[PDB]
C-alpha cells in the first residue's frame, strides 16, 4: 500500500479531519467520522500486523472520509467503515 502515491487507492486510508488526512494519529475525530475506526480486513501494508505505515498526497475530501472507492453501500470493498462508500 505505501510504495504508489497515493490519490485514490484500493484500500488506503492514512486518518481523517479537518480535511487533513494524515494527522499525529491513525482515524481521529474533529469533525466527521461515524462508527468503523479500523478492522483490518486487507493486510497490503497500512492494514498490517508485523508491517504498518502511513502516506499523505491529496488535500482532502475522500481520502479525510473513505474506506473503498465505488458508490455501493454494503461490505467487502462496498462501504467499508463510515456513513460514506465514494466520500
Amino acid at each position: 500500500m505505501d510504495p504508489v502515491d497515493p490519490n485514490l487507492e484500493p484500500w488506503n486510508h492514512p486518518g481523517s479531519q479537518p480535511r487533513t488526512p494524515c494527522n499525529k494519529c491513525y482515524c481521529k475525530k474533529c469533525c466527521y467520522h461515524c462508527q468503523m475506526c479500523f478492522i483490518t480486513k486487507g493486510l497490503g501494508i497500512s492494514y498490517g500486523r508485523k508491517k504498518r505505515r502511513q502516506r499523505r498526497r491529496p488535500p482532502q475530501g475522500n481520502q479525510a472520509h473513505q474506506d473503498p472507492l465505488p458508490e455501493q453501500p454494503s461490505s467487502q470493498h462496498r462501504g467499508d467503515h463510515p456513513t460514506g462508500p465514494k466520500e
